[PDB]
């Protein structure tokens, strides 16, 4: 499929020796640079797939990272390693993550830019990845429903991920569908949606906007519009949030990066409450209060002047 | 990528070899002493023009759904033989159909309203161009309906259900037969349309006809605004020798304002799409690479239906019984 590109055994002999000049480099990981990770020939070819995910239908599946002999350990170096191509990476969580395990779902997107699963175990039946496009989606509903796609053109209301406490959430209102100078961007979150009515000054959801959202959701599921993945060892999965929505069937081991990208998109009025700032290829998405502290955060601005990612001030 | 061509991907030209097969093989028609109804590509052979024609033809099934051939050799041509060569470049794009009461199966086009033809696909072949003005557009009827879904969605649904259309085959334009149609329409991934506001204004004139709602008014309004926008309309400014050729189900077309003088083909053609339910009675069948479109009644008359069946065989164009 146009969407996987397999490594060939010299590009992943190139990532043991990368990752060979990253161990004996004695540098950690937030003091490292794309230099002590060198990938000649498969950097340039990261950074386009990274840039490919900017059309539909938005996501790609790199195959044959060499993990397979690896510790643990060594496969986030390794991860590490292998972001530096791919953008700038955003701390996830309140406690100080950029890389996040996955061990023992409705369709969304991660507020960020480019999110990335490396798989090291995979599951043994289920966990199967489902991906869609957005925009198909929305297409869908132009012929079938149309009478719908007005409410998910109003701002809707959403529980912020880095919002300290939990039941009690930080609300922003955002559009489900949106579009600028012809480029589409999409938040969809069921989940967050409903928890943002726990903050009482939030606006109350109407009964059309919960007809609309859950109609999202019966779509997305059709077999004729999700692709299905199922993770092997060394998969890459790369997506981008603006274009697809993601979601799981019912030892697994994951790693989860996420990035601010140079060739993100820039967005429609409104969109600073959810992203923090409209111009793309700019730091940006979720918790802002996260970023840009400490040693990562010296990273953060190293690897953006590397990439050419703005950091608003 | 790595190289950007001065022509458009949808402009074909002809080199002087293609142009001189065109010369050579007018001669064989004309030599040939045969009327174009009785005619067979034997008689206006184009060895290398012809698959490449046929191939075209078949690629405005796909986006963007025209194609403007250019360097057709019409210069040193009288009217009438220019009219016998059009016929012979016809033999190899499709089945020609009768367009109106006077059994024309080749129309005089001489001196905005966005629209289709109803067939399959249209031809225009440029004798003559207008000096000023006069320029071609064209717009993809679904990227209208695309806008639609952004700006005002709540529109679409009545550009989904039938709207009422004048038949341009009505005998009375006065009193025109008038049948429902959507304006889109997709079915098994393939979308069709059907717009042209003035005749279904003039469906009116027929009291049997449904009365236009003010949704439907303001619906068929919306798509005639957005489709002249400049951002989703491609000009095209015909010069002697252009051969546009035009996909009904995916493009409509209009005019700016100004010896103007194109010929006016219309063809079924083997890789026309099936189409929704209920599309019968503005297509007359609804299954895809079939001789259909407007007049069923004209068709499949005397030596020029002798003609049809005769190229629907040749290129695999079926004919419902
Ligand atoms: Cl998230
Ligand atoms: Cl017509
Ligand atoms: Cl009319
Ligand atoms: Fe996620
Ligand atoms: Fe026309």
């Amino acid at each position: 499929q146009p969407w996987l590109h397999r490594l060939d055994p010299a590009e992943a002999a190139e990532i043991d020796d990368a990752l060979d000049v990253l161990l004996k480099s004695g540098k950690p990981n937030f003091a490292a640079s794309p230099a002590d990770f060198p990938l000649p020939t498969l950097g340039p070819r990261l950074r386009g797939i990274v840039d490919s995910i900017e059309n539909e239908p938005g996501f790609a599946l790199v195959r044959g990272v060499p993990v397979g002999d690896k510790s643990e350990d060594e496969v986030r170096r390794l991860y590490w390693g292998l972001g530096m191509y791919i953008g700038v990476p955003m701390i996830q969580n309140n406690n100080d993550s950029s890389m996040v395990d996955i061990r023992d779902i409705g369709f969304h997107i991660d507020s960020t830019d480019v999110v990335t699963l490396l798989c090291r175990r995979a599951a043994s039946q289920g966990g199967t990845s489902l991906v869609v496009s957005a925009e198909a989606v929305r297409r869908e509903m132009s012929w079938e429903c149309p009478e719908l796609l007005s409410a998910l053109y109003e701002p809707l209301p959403f529980a912020d991920v880095a919002s300290p406490d939990d039941e009690r959430p930080d609300v922003f209102l955002s559009p489900v569908f949106g579009r600028h100078e012809g480029l589409t961007t999409t938040r969809f979150y069921i989940r967050r949606v409903l928890r943002s009515q726990d903050n009482p000054d939030a606006p109350r959801l109407t009964e059309r906007q919960l007809e609309a959202i859950n109609k999202v959701e019966e779509i997305a599921a059709r077999p004729g519009l999700v692709t299905p993945m199922q993770f092997e060892p060394g998969d890459l999965q790369m997506i981008n949030n603006h274009l697809v929505l993601h979601g799981r069937t019912a030892g697994r081991h994951l790693l989860r990066m996420w990035f601010s990208v140079p060739s993100s998109r820039s967005l429609p009025p409104g969109y600073e409450a959810a992203w923090g700032t409209r111009e793309g290829g700019t730091l940006r998405g979720a918790g802002p209060r996260w970023q840009l502290q400490g040693e990562f955060g010296e990273f953060q601005r190293r690897q953006a002047e590397e990439l050419g990612v703005a950091i608003p001030a």
